[PDB]
């Protein structure tokens, strides 16, 4: 839903990396959050929300 609420503005490379990490684990550690942010150059808050949102896609109810 990146057509109504603008915020998940990421790049193919960034999403690819994040997706790779998510494939291994739907969660995120402190070190991973800060590492991913520093590695790709994104806000830890954005990464955290991205993972939380990605997890909601699988587990509905």
């Amino acid at each position: 839903m990146d057509e109504k609420r603008p915020r998940t503005a990421f790049s193919s490379e960034q999403l690819a990396r994040l997706k790779r990490e998510f494939n291994e684990n739907r969660y995120l550690t402190e070190r991973r959050r800060q590492q991913l942010s520093s590695e790709l150059g994104l806000n830890e808050a954005q990464i955290k929300i991205w993972f939380q949102n990605k997890r909601a896609k699988i587990k509905k109810s």
